[PDB]
């Protein structure tokens, strides 16, 4: 009841900044998440006995892959924490509860392979879910863990609040399918410019929340250069493994996944910041001004990749 989580001074201060790195001590990440829920949401949001049991089952169902792992789950949750804390009054109690859990759960049981690789392999998950294949799987896994005895962290919500929160989480996790990001950002671009963007319109919040999820999910590109550069090696370790697996099916992989084309990475990162990340944080900053530090940190990392190419590192 009166039991807070308290982080050491440096973490208590840095955890409030968008660029915060959750560190290499795995056994602290659960407490960092609970700490975030308690300040975002309150000490009453969840029964600690149940939250703690939910967190540890979720951790168990993340796999030991280089990038799409338990660390990514918590990293992506912290970004959402930082967005919610810098936009105090724009989000409901249910939304604050729902979105931290969505971010923690958004890549459950990821194998380190794209939706494309599942379809070309003819994986069973691609027959069960034709689009947003891994993402429908991740939402599935979330509902499953929620229905383990003692894991229903939402049990104390009204029947209808319960249905709204599971719906916020479902849309939030589907929106992490980057294939849906491009059209969602376009629609939000037009809505903001023509002035029709309206946060009391539920289909509009949904789009805003979808963009927040892309922003949180890609937030490894908004860290200090040394974090971002070393995270890029983890993500390319997965891509290259998928490329190896493509070649075993007898298919030339796209360049971002071919470990023979490592030379082309610096330029591939430029295209990625320009075509995906910069646009994402630009449109997000326009809708939610206080999230501007994510855009500034992203531009700094683009500049660092520009320096890598010019020989300067
Ligand atoms: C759409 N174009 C791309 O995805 C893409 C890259 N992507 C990526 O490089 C990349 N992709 C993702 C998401 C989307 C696909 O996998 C998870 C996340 N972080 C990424 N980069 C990253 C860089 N540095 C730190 N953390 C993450 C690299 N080159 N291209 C062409
Ligand atoms: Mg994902
Ligand atoms: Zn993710």
């Amino acid at each position: 009841g009166l039991m807070q989580f308290t982080l050491p001074v440096r973490l208590c201060k840095e955890i409030e900044l968008f660029h915060f790195d959750i560190g290499p001590f795995e056994n602290m990440w659960p407490g960092i998440f609970v700490y975030m829920v308690h300040r975002s949401c309150g000490t009453s949001c969840f029964e600690l006995e149940k939250l703690c049991r939910f967190i540890m089952s979720v951790k168990k169902n993340y796999r030991r892959v280089p990038y799409h792992n338990w660390k990514h789950a918590v990293t992506v949750a912290h970004c959402m924490y930082a967005i919610l804390q810098n936009n105090h009054t724009l989000f409901t109690d249910l939304e604050r509860k729902g979105l931290l859990i969505a971010c923690l759960c958004h890549d459950l049981d990821h194998r380190g392979f794209s939706n494309s690789y599942l379809q070309k392999f003819d994986h069973p998950l691609a027959a069960l879910y034709s689009t947003s294949t891994m993402e429908q799987h991740h939402f599935s896994q979330t509902v499953s863990i929620l229905q383990l005895e003692g894991h229903n962290i939402f049990s104390t919500l009204s029947s209808s609040e319960y249905e709204q929160v599971l719906e916020i989480i479902r849309k939030a996790i589907i929106a992490t399918d980057l294939a849906l990001y491009f059209g969602n950002r376009k629609q939000l671009e037009e809505m903001y410019q023509t002035g029709s963007l309206n946060l009391n319109n539920q289909s509009h919040r949904d789009r805003v929340i979808g963009l927040m999820m892309t922003a949180c999910d890609l937030c490894s590109v908004t860290k200090l250069w040394p974090v971002t550069k070393l995270t890029a090696n983890d993500i390319y370790a997965e891509f290259w493994a998928e490329g190896d697996e493509m070649k075993k099916l007898g298919i030339q992989p796209i360049p971002m996944m071919d470990r023979d084309k490592k030379d082309e990475v610096p330029q591939g990162q430029l295209g990625f910041y320009n075509a995906v990340a910069i646009p994402c944080y630009t449109t997000l900053t326009q809708i939610l001004p206080p999230t501007e530090p994510l855009l500034k940190a992203c531009r700094d990392n683009l500049s660092q990749w520009e320096k890598v190419i010019r020989g300067e590192e």
